């Protein structure tokens, strides 16, 4: 017999702990004895498995910080809370996880904590996409990735300013997009499988985009005032960075394959299986957000395949090989009917190139 | 023949003895005929009996009650039209009778009155439940008999106090619950067989339960003032009830079985054929509700099987037979088919345990 | 060949002249031939009726009164428009005299016009009757006919009173109640046999009967200050044949066969068929109505058959006459299976009376 | 191959090249390439037609204007995005160019440039008839003929006298009927085929039939006040041409056959095969619209057969001949089945009768 002991707890951390206790014995087909002294709990179980005794023991420890003001407290909660949910086989609980985590981000005020609870905001759309197995929540999982860059230009931001009234914008604007994403969150175990998610995400990946925009403009302006071209290079690479994954939103939210790679001054896309209408959609979307972003492309398109290369700014010399790369691309792609296939194309075209990148 | 007469009555006073005349006069079905008059009454049917005419005249003696300010009268009114219920072989005349009631109830407050009103709300629910058969009644009986526990704490205020701004506050509370339950009462009558009368029944048992909550701190507040511990006695008592049939009605709108059993300073109940959610839900409900109450909890679970067991203010040293007793009893239920087992089991438990008390 | 001219009255007039003149072709699939400018018309058609003609002469003559403020000319017009709606074929052209009707309504403001605007409006109502063939339309009869008796009463008010603010308020109540007659009207012919129908023909009902009731109180009260025990007597027979009539209303909106006689100071029903919630209604709506018009009834149940009596002023010696004929009616009635044998058991009864009377 | 360039222009001027340039590789599905910067864009193109050239060229040229605020480019515009529509094989782009059309036209203020957009709105409601199949597109195609006939009204209002406040009020009512159009337009363009469209198109014909009338009150007062008979006949016998085309639109609701003709100071129109149901409707607003326009109809029907006839004014020595032709045309039509037959047999009149004309 296994035993458990809880003290100075409050009613809605009660309340995560036998919804834990109860699905956790359902799962075992078990007998359970809960007692109480004067307010205060313990808990007895019988034939109870080793991790969902550390389970129990995990929620225990999770609720107890729950009930607190502190956000370091607020951050290892949610941290638990995330290991709670990357192992849980229960979709109320899940669904009462997320409701608790919409609180405790709305406690959150200040970057440096968002930043981990974002983080963990990551992990929980990543463990909701594998408990959904929908392209809806891959969508999910592509925010939770461009949140992650947020969070990597928040963590810059931390390196580099003194605190400002931009900061404030920037961390409400933050704070917002993440009440923004756990909304959609809820709004997917509400509604699973139907297209007023996928409108609410996109509105969603909307807003994260243009934050990302202003982030970029906040740090960029930062790194003008200061002359920090290093700075401007890393902030230059998460920038492809943020319209690789935004390219990849756009083409999963039409269901079609994509393939990526990196080399230093230029980044590289293939998207395969296209058809005019998404075609259209797509090359209205890059180029609204690749102008929004003042980056350099070059592009083609096939019907089916689309080529989009980013660019830094280069000479007109350095260009010259992008322009041969991409007819080059759309030279060796022509015949190719799998990605194994277009995967060793694009390494081919790399391996008789790269020495000029 | 049978022949009645008015002194003065109003048009709706009218309205009712016409549709009970109609009513007993129609229930003869192979032959009918009556006559009326502006303030005279004649029957002619072949086969009418002393009960026949005894409802004729308990309807006029009700309606000479009805018009009448006076709140005796009123007790009275709403006991002879629970007694023409109780006859009633149709639903529409108890229509017009709640309809009454909606309106009598609101008149005046007093606990004596309130009480027998409450009950009579409660033996109209019970034939309620024998017209309709719809359980919702039953839990209506419960909720009911709950409020009328709560009406003997308000004869137990009569009995300890001269009246106060709290009392009122109470008054207005409980009176309230009148409205709600009678409120429901019609909602019943217009919805039977339907989750709308569930929604609203549990809205009145919430109520119902934060009134029970109010008075019996309002009571065991002036007990801690004045030293009785004979009240506290009596207060122990009635809200170990009060919890026995909360948690019976809770139980009740999930469907499954309940038994229940009781020894003065502990409190026994078993219930029977549990769903997953079910347990979730009920088990949290109970935790609530006794926490708030501030009685020291017992708790078992078996999947379907639940026992829950209650006390106040036993020793360190008695707390460990009555836990003991609780594992025990779960011990001897774990082989058990059908109720009059369970019941044999418990009473055996009982009468093993009587030995040493 | 027929020709005419408009005189250059309103383009409004003209839209009344060709609905109707273009109605002469629904006849035979008549071939119409026709020519007109600057308010000249001509027509020529095979086989025309004098009759056709005098529709023409009729639709011209009425046209010419429409443009009118006088109130003998649209008395003279909605006559005509009447003689036009009674030969009528086209129910679209009773839809355009029924919205011309309430424009002409709420145009008048005095008792003469206003009783043969309303008697004609119960013509209306006959012709309604004649094309939808369906009881309904037997209902508003009853109740405009009920309204036509109103307007004889404020004859006899215009024959005596000195006019005051009572009688501008008798004005604007039978102004209200004609123009929901109308409203009701066009309702018949916008959703004939819906149930929006019934409500609203139910409501004009009560509307007008406590409107009668009402002007009858209004001219008893002058008649009894004036001290004309005979105008007392029209006015209180005038009750009971409004009475009468306002019972066979309800009764046919019931559904149900009703039977007629009068005979002085009494006045007597016999109805055929109430279900118990049908009898119970028209008890209430007769007793209701009976004490607002201060009435002696007498009544009797019998299965489905009900009869009903009613008096005022009779001798404490009278009554015993009254409750012997009642008593008598019932006796043989309760032997009755046929129509026309009612009639002569009713006849029989009241030919005998001829020694008592 | 084709290659082009673009100096700076909107991301809206980008979107509509995009929507040319994959809107034309939807036909033959070729390779195409594009190169751009936040300032610049270029575009290229392989194995593709001089049609498509030329496409592509005129909507370089129509982007390149768009961005303007010069009435005169917005006049160009719109007559080249219409010149594209005209040729167009995808329907987006037609829903694309109306939307811009929409504030196209709401830019403008100019009498003239408003007149070529008038003029090109008639083209491509022209073609969205031709897209559709639609009766609810022909009755536009009469829409855009009375705007037509406005664009001359309002040139002859430059023509004589232009800029008063009684002009800047005509201005209004014109740019608030080519509003009017452009809404019914894209009503049209989101719900082909449906009901809604032409209850909508009938608000837009009574508004353009009222601006017809002020603009007729408009100029015939100025031409009253200079004595210019020759105006008074150019106005008036556009008054005819007005009426002509009303008749027609209201006509083409029913979708019947409709032949007209011209002959100095009159004018004719035929109508075939009315119900009597349809022709009340017509016959009617016919002669309300010709009652307003103050114009000297003859109207005669024969059956199903509807003969109108329009004169300005003459001798009754010169009517007669009206009335005599009139009556001769509804004999002479009487055996026809065929349109053929009804062309040369009102031609056969006509030329028997020119001795006169």
């Amino acid at each position: 017999t296994v035993t458990f002991d809880i003290t100075n707890i409050s009613h809605k951390a009660i309340d995560i702990i036998l919804k834990v206790v109860l699905g956790i014995a359902e799962h075992e087909g078990t007998e359970v004895t809960f007692h109480s002294e004067r307010g205060q709990l313990q808990i007895e179980v019988k034939n109870l498995h080793e991790e969902d005794k550390r389970l129990i023991e995990q929620a225990i420890e999770a609720a107890r910080l729950a009930d607190s003001p502190d956000p370091e407290s607020v951050a290892r909660a949610v941290e638990l809370l995330t290991k709670v949910a990357k192992a849980s086989t229960n979709t109320e609980l899940i669904q009462f996880i997320v409701k608790e985590l919409l609180e405790l981000a709305r406690k959150l005020t200040d970057p440096k904590d968002l930043a981990k609870v974002l983080d963990s905001i990551s992990e929980l759309l990543t463990e909701l996409a594998l408990k959904t197995g929908d392209p809806t929540a891959a969508l999910a999982a592509m925010v939770a990735h461009i949140a992650e860059l947020v969070v990597r230009l928040a963590l810059m931001a931390e390196r580099t300013h003194p605190g400002s009234e931009i900061v404030k914008k920037a961390v409400k604007l933050v704070q917002e997009v993440a009440e923004e994403v756990l909304e959609a969150a809820q709004l997917m175990l509400e509604k699973p499988n139907s297209d007023e998610v996928a409108k609410k995400l996109e509105e969603v990946a909307k807003k994260a985009i243009e934050a990302c925009i202003e982030l970029q403009q906040i740090l960029e302006a930062w790194a003008k005032e200061r002359g920090d071209q290093d700075l401007l290079r890393e902030v230059r690479e998460h920038k492809l960075q943020i319209l690789t994954i935004a390219v990849a939103y756009k083409a999963a939210q039409m269901g079609v394959t994509v393939l990526k790679h990196t080399h230093g001054w230029v980044v590289f896309l293939v998207i395969l299986g296209l058809h005019k209408q998404q075609a259209e959609q797509l090359l209205r979307f890059v180029h609204r957000v690749a102008h929004a972003l003042g980056v350099t492309l070059s592009i083609t398109f096939s019907g089916d395949i689309v080529v989009i290369a980013v660019t830094v700014g280069a000479s007109e010399e350095e260009k010259k090989e992008v322009r041969k790369i991409v007819k080059e691309i759309a030279k060796q792609l022509r015949h190719a009917e799998t990605e194994e296939e277009a995967k060793e194309i694009v390494q081919r075209v790399i391996e008789e190139w790269q020495e000029e990148g």
